[PDB]
RNA sequence: AAUCCAUUGCACGGAU
RNA sequence: AAUCCAUUGCACGGAU
RNA sequence: AAUCCAUUGCACGAU
């Protein structure tokens, strides 16, 4: 019913500034989000779908757990971060 | 009045979405906050002052604050939890 | 960058400008001091740093429980928005 | 059950 | 590219 | 003092 609740290696990130282009706003996520572990991977699409929103892929779940606890609600380019879990892996996770 | 931010065993969690019925809500509150510590009963009534809010009642104080710390505006049915701490002991913790 | 970095004082913007300086100071004291010693709470209503204050806490896991458990909580019917300083307070950076 | 009005409320309502 | 309109969206748009 | 306009700002105007 919540599995967007279920630790997961990937974060998924939405209610981001949608004026933030992708090579800006991957560069901007890295720098905050390196602190808590190694990242594999950030996608960032700016389709109408996609756009205000970005995964953040951890080589590591203790890394995805502790970013969303501290980074949930920051307010990032004047909008705060609303982060949840990805409901299902990432590829490259599933892959491995 | 301000946020209770003095620890107790009890978290009070406000701004849930009035739609979910509490058998729903109840398990789903359960499944998120069972990672925290022991749950000895979360109460949740849908009467005009009560909706929209729900008590978590942890064994153990070190747990209410994990559980405060890590689900601060975790947004749970489209809406970002707004978690304090009870003001006063719930009964179950007050007979102990 | 540096505004995502532990540091002992949590910056607290969107802050309700309406609430006097003394009524502000003392309510942050009561939700603030719960996670650690607090050195000093700056709040000013000039121009620039109305719907700010600096909580400046004695231990850094203070002010990181305190931003992380008060992150977007309504005060005075607004949410708070909770960076860490980007700088150290004086009173940090002389100790 | 559902839709609608109203309710942000610290505990152990109204309409079709 | 920019501007305006629309979009809060769980993945691996329209107009000058 | 109160109110209106303006200000979302990282410090150590109007009756």
């Amino acid at each position: 019913a919540v599995p967007e609740t279920r630790p997961n290696h990937t974060i998924y990130i939405n209610n981001l500034n949608e004026k933030i282009k992708k090579d800006e706003l991957k560069k901007s996520l890295h720098a905050i989000f390196s602190r808590f572990g190694q990242i594999l991977d950030i996608l960032v699409s700016r389709s109408l779908k996609m756009r205000g929103q970005a995964w953040v892929i951890f080589k590591e779940v203790s890394s995805a757990t502790n970013a969303l606890r501290s980074m949930q609600g920051f307010p990032f380019y004047d909008k705060p971060m609303r982060i949840q879990y990805a409901k299902t892996d990432s590829d490259i996770i599933a892959k491995m």
